[PDB]
């Protein structure tokens, strides 16, 4: 579809069999979504914004449907305050900004 | 144009006359610059991100070209590490999420 930016363009995501909102963010790196227990290994990772830095659990190889459109990749999961979706998934489901 | 995100979205703007390079960021309410001199006058503000808050200075109604689109709107100075435009002025521009 077609997202307009006047509001924060949220969507609904599926993960770990769980649906979720989350934000469509083409300023981040990485995916981030906010503290869940997802089963499998991880390793810790730090990640920053505005502000500073958080520490993250960073899953690998995690399925993910965002409105119909399935992108594998990594998720990195903490006390973040909103769920973001990265480029690194975005670029899965041909996302493309236009202007 | 239309923008892939395989690499960071950055792009050079032209504010108070100078260029500088800086990511068009849908996760972001609003455009965030690193410390400059701006012309006008501000208001000391407070943004929150990832990882906790910073000081900025709001200013109002300032002028910004993006990739040969002009904006005008609210640009906030301070301690970030990426110059950020947010969707304050990426409405202004037209521009929209397509996946
Ligand atoms: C490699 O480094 C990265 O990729 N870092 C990513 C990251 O932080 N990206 C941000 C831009 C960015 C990029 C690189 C370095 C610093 C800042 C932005 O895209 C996402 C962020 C989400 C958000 C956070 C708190 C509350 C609401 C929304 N938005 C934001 O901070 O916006 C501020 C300014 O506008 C205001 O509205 C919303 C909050 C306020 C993290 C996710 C992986």
């Amino acid at each position: 579809p077609q997202i307009t930016l006047w509001k924060r363009p949220l969507v609904t995501i599926k993960i770990g069999g769980q649906l979720k909102e989350a934000l469509l963010d083409t300023g981040a790196d990485d995916t981030v979504l906010e503290e869940m227990n997802l089963p499998g290994r991880w390793k810790p990772k730090m990640i920053g914004g505005i502000g500073g830095f958080i520490k993250v659990r960073q899953y690998d190889q995690i399925l993910i449907e965002i409105c119909g459109h399935k992108a594998i990749g990594t998720v990195l999961v903490g006390p973040t305050p909103v769920n973001i979706i990265g480029r690194n998934l975005l670029t899965q489901i041909g996302c493309t900004l236009n202007f």
